[PDB]
Protein backbone atom coordinates (compact mmCIF):
# COMPACT_ATOMS: atom_id res chain seq x y z
CA UNK A 1 0.00 0.00 0.00
CA UNK A 2 1.42 3.40 -0.80
CA UNK A 3 0.10 7.39 -0.84
CA UNK A 4 -0.65 8.64 -4.79
CA UNK A 5 -0.86 12.93 -5.22
CA UNK A 6 -1.18 15.01 -7.62
CA UNK A 7 1.29 17.78 -8.66
CA UNK A 8 -1.24 20.43 -9.58
CA UNK A 9 -0.25 22.96 -12.33
CA UNK A 10 0.02 26.05 -10.50
CA UNK A 11 2.22 26.66 -13.33
CA UNK A 12 1.30 27.17 -17.24
CA UNK A 13 1.85 23.74 -19.27
CA UNK A 14 2.27 22.07 -16.32
CA UNK A 15 5.61 20.39 -16.89
CA UNK A 16 6.14 19.76 -20.59
CA UNK A 17 7.78 22.12 -22.09
CA UNK A 18 7.14 21.59 -25.91
CA UNK A 19 4.78 22.69 -28.62
CA UNK A 20 3.04 19.35 -29.04
CA UNK A 21 1.68 19.31 -25.41
CA UNK A 22 -1.45 20.81 -24.40
CA UNK A 23 -1.10 24.30 -23.97
CA UNK A 24 -2.85 25.50 -20.59
CA UNK A 25 -3.00 29.01 -18.11
CA UNK A 26 -3.32 27.93 -14.76
CA UNK A 27 -6.46 29.21 -13.38
CA UNK A 28 -8.49 28.44 -10.35
CA UNK A 29 -10.91 26.96 -11.53
CA UNK A 30 -8.69 24.10 -13.15
CA UNK A 31 -6.92 23.59 -10.51
CA UNK A 32 -10.28 23.07 -9.03
CA UNK A 33 -11.77 20.52 -11.48
CA UNK A 34 -8.34 18.61 -11.31
CA UNK A 35 -8.63 18.31 -7.59
CA UNK A 36 -11.84 17.57 -7.44
CA UNK A 37 -11.19 14.88 -9.67
CA UNK A 38 -8.21 13.37 -7.48
CA UNK A 39 -10.38 13.53 -4.79
CA UNK A 40 -13.54 11.76 -6.64
CA UNK A 41 -10.21 9.01 -7.29
CA UNK A 42 -9.06 8.73 -3.71
CA UNK A 43 -5.64 10.20 -4.16
CA UNK A 44 -4.31 10.85 -0.75
CA UNK A 45 -3.00 14.80 -1.43
CA UNK A 46 -2.43 17.48 -3.28
CA UNK A 47 0.77 19.65 -3.39
CA UNK A 48 1.74 22.82 -5.21
CA UNK A 49 4.77 24.43 -6.04
CA UNK A 50 5.52 27.90 -5.77
CA UNK A 51 7.86 29.15 -8.77
CA UNK A 52 8.25 33.14 -8.85
CA UNK A 53 9.73 33.32 -12.45
CA UNK A 54 9.42 31.69 -15.86
CA UNK A 55 11.64 30.65 -18.49
CA UNK A 56 10.33 32.18 -21.59
CA UNK A 57 10.10 30.95 -25.10
CA UNK A 58 7.80 29.68 -27.78
CA UNK A 59 5.49 28.13 -24.75
CA UNK A 60 6.19 31.31 -22.28
CA UNK A 61 6.58 27.93 -19.64
CA UNK A 62 5.97 28.94 -16.10
CA UNK A 63 5.47 33.16 -16.78
CA UNK A 64 2.39 32.55 -15.43
CA UNK A 65 2.19 30.99 -12.01
CA UNK A 66 -0.02 31.44 -9.30
CA UNK A 67 0.84 31.55 -5.70
CA UNK A 68 0.58 28.59 -3.17
CA UNK A 69 -0.81 29.39 -0.25
CA UNK A 70 -4.06 31.21 -1.70
CA UNK A 71 -4.84 28.43 -4.26
CA UNK A 72 -4.15 25.66 -1.83
CA UNK A 73 -6.87 27.79 0.69
CA UNK A 74 -9.75 27.69 -2.29
CA UNK A 75 -8.80 24.54 -2.76
CA UNK A 76 -9.45 23.93 0.63
CA UNK A 77 -12.95 25.37 0.61
CA UNK A 78 -13.75 23.24 -1.97
CA UNK A 79 -12.74 19.63 -1.12
CA UNK A 80 -13.74 18.20 1.80
CA UNK A 81 -11.07 14.56 2.19
CA UNK A 82 -8.32 15.28 -0.07
CA UNK A 83 -4.73 16.45 2.02
CA UNK A 84 -3.57 20.03 0.89
CA UNK A 85 -0.11 21.21 0.40
CA UNK A 86 1.04 24.64 0.01
CA UNK A 87 4.71 25.08 -0.44
CA UNK A 88 6.30 28.49 1.21
CA UNK A 89 9.75 29.66 -0.27
CA UNK A 90 11.21 30.72 3.01
CA UNK A 91 12.90 33.72 1.44
CA UNK A 92 9.88 35.71 0.98
CA UNK A 93 7.43 35.17 4.01
CA UNK A 94 8.39 35.34 7.85
CA UNK A 95 7.66 32.18 9.49
CA UNK A 96 4.84 33.82 11.74
CA UNK A 97 2.86 34.67 8.41
CA UNK A 98 3.33 31.13 7.71
CA UNK A 99 2.33 30.02 10.65
CA UNK A 100 -0.94 31.55 10.85
CA UNK A 101 -1.51 30.97 7.19
CA UNK A 102 -1.24 27.48 8.07
CA UNK A 103 -3.86 27.78 10.90
CA UNK A 104 -6.04 29.24 8.52
CA UNK A 105 -6.01 26.60 5.94
CA UNK A 106 -6.11 24.33 8.96
CA UNK A 107 -9.63 26.53 9.92
CA UNK A 108 -10.89 26.16 6.18
CA UNK A 109 -10.15 22.35 5.61
CA UNK A 110 -11.00 20.61 8.96
CA UNK A 111 -7.58 19.84 9.48
CA UNK A 112 -6.49 18.69 6.01
CA UNK A 113 -3.41 21.22 5.19
CA UNK A 114 0.61 20.88 5.70
CA UNK A 115 3.29 23.11 4.27
CA UNK A 116 6.23 22.27 1.81
CA UNK A 117 8.86 24.01 2.87
CA UNK A 118 11.97 25.27 0.42
CA UNK A 119 14.87 27.04 0.73
CA UNK A 120 14.92 28.50 -2.96
CA UNK A 121 17.30 27.40 -5.45
CA UNK A 122 16.58 29.46 -8.33
CA UNK A 123 18.90 32.68 -7.63
CA UNK A 124 16.99 34.99 -10.14
CA UNK A 125 13.38 34.15 -8.20
CA UNK A 126 14.90 36.11 -5.77
CA UNK A 127 17.45 38.45 -7.24
CA UNK A 128 14.39 39.92 -9.41
CA UNK A 129 12.89 41.27 -6.41
CA UNK A 130 16.49 42.54 -4.59
CA UNK A 131 15.77 39.90 -1.56
CA UNK A 132 18.24 36.56 -2.70
CA UNK A 133 20.90 37.15 0.69
CA UNK A 134 24.54 36.66 -1.39
CA UNK A 135 26.10 33.55 -2.45
CA UNK A 136 26.67 32.68 1.47
CA UNK A 137 22.82 31.28 0.94
CA UNK A 138 23.57 27.94 -1.19
CA UNK A 139 26.13 27.02 1.87
CA UNK A 140 23.59 28.52 4.65
CA UNK A 141 20.32 27.86 3.67
CA UNK A 142 19.51 24.50 5.93
CA UNK A 143 20.68 26.77 9.17
CA UNK A 144 18.45 29.18 7.75
CA UNK A 145 15.61 26.69 7.52
CA UNK A 146 16.31 25.05 10.56
CA UNK A 147 15.78 28.56 12.27
CA UNK A 148 12.77 29.19 10.33
CA UNK A 149 11.31 25.65 11.25
CA UNK A 150 12.03 26.39 14.77
CA UNK A 151 9.75 29.87 15.07
CA UNK A 152 7.09 27.65 13.11
CA UNK A 153 7.36 24.79 15.45
CA UNK A 154 6.86 26.71 18.36
CA UNK A 155 4.23 29.40 17.16
CA UNK A 156 1.79 25.60 16.09
CA UNK A 157 2.81 23.65 19.33
CA UNK A 158 2.07 26.47 22.07
CA UNK A 159 0.65 29.67 20.23
CA UNK A 160 4.00 31.33 20.93
CA UNK A 161 8.24 31.93 20.30
CA UNK A 162 10.96 33.27 22.01
CA UNK A 163 13.15 31.91 19.39
CA UNK A 164 16.29 34.35 19.13
CA UNK A 165 19.48 33.30 16.58
CA UNK A 166 20.87 34.47 13.28
CA UNK A 167 18.48 35.17 11.22
CA UNK A 168 15.21 35.85 13.80
CA UNK A 169 14.10 37.04 16.52
CA UNK A 170 11.03 36.94 18.26
CA UNK A 171 10.01 38.70 21.21
CA UNK A 172 6.58 36.69 22.77
CA UNK A 173 5.48 36.18 19.29
CA UNK A 174 1.87 35.29 19.45
CA UNK A 175 -0.26 33.06 17.08
CA UNK A 176 -3.40 32.12 18.21
CA UNK A 177 -5.49 29.74 16.68
CA UNK A 178 -3.18 26.92 16.73
CA UNK A 179 -4.12 24.26 13.97
CA UNK A 180 -6.43 21.76 15.20
CA UNK A 181 -3.71 19.09 14.24
CA UNK A 182 -0.21 18.64 14.14
CA UNK A 183 1.14 20.75 11.50
CA UNK A 184 2.28 18.32 8.84
CA UNK A 185 5.47 19.73 7.51
CA UNK A 186 7.07 18.55 4.48
CA UNK A 187 10.71 19.21 2.48
CA UNK A 188 12.00 18.10 -0.61
CA UNK A 189 16.20 17.81 0.03
CA UNK A 190 17.94 16.07 -1.86
CA UNK A 191 21.34 17.04 -0.79
CA UNK A 192 23.06 15.77 2.26
CA UNK A 193 22.32 18.83 4.68
CA UNK A 194 18.47 18.38 3.16
CA UNK A 195 17.86 14.84 4.16
CA UNK A 196 19.53 15.72 7.68
CA UNK A 197 16.83 18.73 7.42
CA UNK A 198 14.22 16.20 6.77
CA UNK A 199 15.05 13.69 9.10
CA UNK A 200 14.93 15.98 12.02
CA UNK A 201 11.69 18.51 11.29
CA UNK A 202 9.89 16.47 8.51
CA UNK A 203 7.07 14.33 7.87
CA UNK A 204 7.90 12.84 5.03
CA UNK A 205 10.27 13.85 2.31
CA UNK A 206 9.65 14.18 -1.65
CA UNK A 207 12.52 12.86 -4.45
CA UNK A 208 12.98 12.87 -7.69
CA UNK A 209 12.22 9.73 -9.74
CA UNK A 210 14.51 8.64 -12.23
CA UNK A 211 14.74 7.85 -15.88
CA UNK A 212 11.67 6.63 -18.31
CA UNK A 213 10.26 3.03 -17.33
CA UNK A 214 13.19 2.58 -14.83
CA UNK A 215 10.83 3.04 -11.83
CA UNK A 216 13.06 1.78 -9.16
CA UNK A 217 15.93 3.61 -10.80
CA UNK A 218 15.69 5.97 -7.66
CA UNK A 219 16.08 3.19 -5.11
CA UNK A 220 19.74 4.66 -3.82
CA UNK A 221 18.27 8.17 -2.96
CA UNK A 222 15.37 6.84 -0.88
CA UNK A 223 18.25 4.48 0.80
CA UNK A 224 20.05 7.67 1.10
CA UNK A 225 17.15 9.37 2.85
CA UNK A 226 15.79 6.00 5.46
CA UNK A 227 19.56 6.65 6.47
CA UNK A 228 19.29 10.07 7.20
CA UNK A 229 15.85 9.40 9.31
CA UNK A 230 17.49 6.14 11.05
CA UNK A 231 20.36 9.36 12.51
CA UNK A 232 17.23 10.75 14.38
CA UNK A 233 15.02 7.80 15.33
CA UNK A 234 12.14 9.83 13.05
CA UNK A 235 9.88 7.56 10.71
CA UNK A 236 10.11 10.32 7.87
CA UNK A 237 9.34 8.35 4.00
CA UNK A 238 10.17 9.35 0.48
CA UNK A 239 7.30 10.29 -1.53
CA UNK A 240 8.64 9.97 -5.45
CA UNK A 241 8.29 12.24 -8.15
CA UNK A 242 6.83 10.97 -11.49
CA UNK A 243 5.13 11.54 -14.72
CA UNK A 244 2.78 9.97 -16.01
CA UNK A 245 2.03 9.15 -20.35
CA UNK A 246 -0.04 6.52 -20.05
CA UNK A 247 -2.83 5.14 -23.08
CA UNK A 248 -4.41 1.88 -24.60
CA UNK A 249 -1.62 0.54 -25.06
CA UNK A 250 2.44 0.36 -25.19
CA UNK A 251 3.05 1.58 -28.48
CA UNK A 252 0.65 4.68 -28.75
CA UNK A 253 1.69 5.88 -24.88
CA UNK A 254 5.23 6.01 -26.85
CA UNK A 255 3.51 7.85 -29.86
CA UNK A 256 2.17 10.20 -27.48
CA UNK A 257 5.72 10.67 -25.53
CA UNK A 258 7.73 11.00 -29.20
CA UNK A 259 5.06 13.47 -30.01
CA UNK A 260 6.08 16.08 -27.21
CA UNK A 261 10.19 15.77 -27.22
CA UNK A 262 9.60 16.48 -30.89
CA UNK A 263 7.82 19.84 -29.83
CA UNK A 264 10.43 20.41 -27.46
CA UNK A 265 10.72 24.40 -26.89
CA UNK A 266 14.54 24.94 -26.99
CA UNK A 267 14.14 28.20 -26.28
CA UNK A 268 12.62 27.54 -23.13
CA UNK A 269 15.17 24.59 -22.54
CA UNK A 270 18.39 26.72 -22.66
CA UNK A 271 17.21 29.09 -19.68
CA UNK A 272 17.23 25.56 -17.52
CA UNK A 273 21.08 25.10 -17.39
CA UNK A 274 16.27 4.93 -23.44
CA UNK A 275 16.88 9.02 -22.21
CA UNK A 276 14.89 11.45 -19.55
CA UNK A 277 14.02 14.41 -22.24
CA UNK A 278 14.69 17.61 -20.76
CA UNK A 279 10.92 18.01 -22.33
CA UNK A 280 10.00 17.41 -18.71
CA UNK A 281 12.81 18.74 -16.23
CA UNK A 282 14.50 15.43 -17.07
CA UNK A 283 11.85 13.69 -14.65
CA UNK A 284 11.35 10.28 -13.80
CA UNK A 285 8.95 9.44 -16.77
CA UNK A 286 6.48 6.58 -16.68
CA UNK A 287 5.35 5.57 -20.54
CA UNK A 288 3.05 2.49 -21.37
CA UNK A 289 -0.44 1.00 -21.81
CA UNK A 290 -3.04 1.68 -18.57
CA UNK A 291 -1.92 -2.16 -17.08
CA UNK A 292 1.76 -1.31 -17.85
CA UNK A 293 1.84 1.85 -15.65
CA UNK A 294 0.15 0.24 -13.50
CA UNK A 295 2.69 -2.42 -12.90
CA UNK A 296 5.34 0.03 -12.65
CA UNK A 297 3.91 1.78 -10.30
CA UNK A 298 3.79 -1.42 -7.93
CA UNK A 299 7.27 -1.40 -8.34
CA UNK A 300 7.92 1.86 -6.88
CA UNK A 301 5.58 0.83 -3.88
CA UNK A 302 8.37 -2.00 -3.33
CA UNK A 303 11.56 0.05 -2.74
CA UNK A 304 12.78 0.60 0.94
CA UNK A 305 11.83 3.72 1.75
CA UNK A 306 9.41 4.69 -0.33
CA UNK A 307 5.51 6.02 1.10
CA UNK A 308 4.27 7.05 -1.76
CA UNK A 309 4.15 8.98 -5.61
CA UNK A 310 3.57 12.33 -6.44
CA UNK A 311 1.89 11.94 -10.40
CA UNK A 312 1.97 14.93 -13.12
CA UNK A 313 0.23 13.98 -16.24
CA UNK A 314 0.68 14.91 -19.81
CA UNK A 315 -2.83 16.08 -19.78
CA UNK A 316 -3.98 16.45 -15.99
CA UNK A 317 -8.30 16.27 -16.44
CA UNK A 318 -8.10 13.13 -19.09
CA UNK A 319 -4.77 11.61 -17.05
CA UNK A 320 -6.26 11.87 -13.82
CA UNK A 321 -9.37 10.18 -15.25
CA UNK A 322 -7.49 7.20 -16.84
CA UNK A 323 -5.21 6.88 -13.86
CA UNK A 324 -9.08 6.79 -11.75
CA UNK A 325 -10.74 4.29 -14.21
CA UNK A 326 -7.73 1.92 -15.60
CA UNK A 327 -4.36 2.43 -13.83
CA UNK A 328 -5.28 2.38 -10.08
CA UNK A 329 -7.51 -0.79 -10.09
CA UNK A 330 -4.64 -2.94 -11.33
CA UNK A 331 -2.63 -1.54 -8.51
CA UNK A 332 -1.91 -3.85 -6.06
CA UNK A 333 -0.62 -1.13 -3.78
CA UNK A 334 -4.21 0.43 -4.14
CA UNK A 335 -6.35 -2.67 -3.57
CA UNK A 336 -7.28 -1.24 0.17
CA UNK A 337 -9.54 1.68 -1.56
CA UNK A 338 -13.42 1.93 -2.15
C1 LIG B 1 8.13 17.32 -5.17
C2 LIG B 1 9.09 18.47 -5.23
C3 LIG B 1 8.56 19.75 -5.13
C4 LIG B 1 9.39 20.89 -5.16
N1 LIG B 1 8.84 22.14 -5.08
C5 LIG B 1 9.62 23.24 -5.14
C6 LIG B 1 9.09 24.65 -5.11
O1 LIG B 1 7.87 24.84 -4.99
N2 LIG B 1 9.94 25.71 -5.13
C7 LIG B 1 11.27 25.53 -5.22
O2 LIG B 1 12.02 26.53 -5.25
N3 LIG B 1 11.84 24.29 -5.28
C8 LIG B 1 11.09 23.14 -5.24
N4 LIG B 1 11.69 21.86 -5.33
C9 LIG B 1 13.16 21.81 -5.44
C10 LIG B 1 13.73 21.06 -4.25
O3 LIG B 1 13.59 21.91 -3.08
C11 LIG B 1 15.11 20.48 -4.64
O4 LIG B 1 15.15 19.05 -4.60
C12 LIG B 1 16.21 20.96 -3.74
O5 LIG B 1 16.23 22.39 -3.80
C13 LIG B 1 17.53 20.23 -4.07
O6 LIG B 1 17.89 19.58 -2.82
P1 LIG B 1 18.74 20.41 -1.75
O7 LIG B 1 17.93 21.64 -1.38
O8 LIG B 1 18.89 19.47 -0.59
O9 LIG B 1 19.96 20.73 -2.56
C14 LIG B 1 10.87 20.71 -5.31
C15 LIG B 1 11.42 19.40 -5.39
C16 LIG B 1 10.60 18.28 -5.35
C17 LIG B 1 11.28 16.94 -5.42
O1 LIG C 1 11.18 24.24 -8.78
C1 LIG C 1 10.75 23.18 -9.25
C2 LIG C 1 9.36 22.82 -9.36
C3 LIG C 1 9.00 21.63 -9.91
N1 LIG C 1 9.95 20.76 -10.37
C4 LIG C 1 11.30 21.02 -10.30
O2 LIG C 1 12.15 20.24 -10.71
N2 LIG C 1 11.63 22.23 -9.73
Amino acid sequence: MMKIGVFVPIGNNGWLISTHAPQYMPTFELNKAIVQKAEHYHFDFALSMIKLRGFGGKTEFWDHNLESFTLMAGLAAVTSRIQIYATAATLTLPPAIVARMAATIDSISGGRFGVNLVTGWQKPEYEQMGIWPGDDYFSRRYDYLTEYVQVLRDLWGTGKSDFKGDFFTMNDCRVSPQPSVPMKVICAGQSDAGMAFSARYADFNFCFGKGVNTPTAFAPTAARMKQAAEQTGRDVGSYVLFMVIADETDDAARAKWEHYKAGADEEALSWLTDPTSAVNINMGTLVGSYASVARMLDEVASVPGAEGVLLTFDDFLSGIETFGERIQPLMQCRAHLP
